[PDB]
DNA sequence: GGATTACACCCAAGACACCAGGCACGAGACAGAAAAAAACAACGAAAACGGCCACCACCCAAACACACCAAACACAAGA
C-alpha cells in the first residue's frame, strides 16, 4: 500500500506555502483522472469517444 | 429531537444470509347488494241509520209586589 498524506499534513504544506508540492501529492501521487464536462450544463454528462 | 469526541502505522481472526408466511390462484357462505309479493295506504259503488225540521208540553225565567236590610248626609253630641 500507500501512505496516507492525512489533513494535517496538508495543514503543514499549506504552512509552508508549498502549493505545487500539495497538488502533485493530492494529484499525480494519487488518484488523478481526466473527465469531461459540458460547457453549457455544467455536467459530467458529455459522451466522449476519444478514437 | 440530533451531532461531534487526536494523528500516523503494524498484526491477527471470522463471514462473504437461510427459511418461513404472503401473492396468485384455488374453491365455499353470509354478507354487500338486487328482485319480488302481500299486507300496507288510498279510492269507486251500495245500504241503511244518524242527522235536520216539526210537533209538542212541562219547567225555568221575568214582572209585580211584599217586608227586610245595608247604607249615607247631618243635628246633635262629644275632646
Ligand atoms: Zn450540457
Amino acid at each position: 500500500g500507500g501512505l496516507r498524506f492525512g489533513e494535517m499534513e496538508r495543514d503543514c504544506m499549506i504552512a509552508h506555502g508549498a502549493a505545487g508540492f500539495l497538488k502533485e501529492r493530492l494529484m499525480e501521487a494519487s488518484d488523478a483522472f481526466r473527465v469531461h464536462v459540458c460547457g453549457i450544463c455544467g455536467l459530467m454528462s458529455v459522451i466522449a469517444n476519444l478514437k
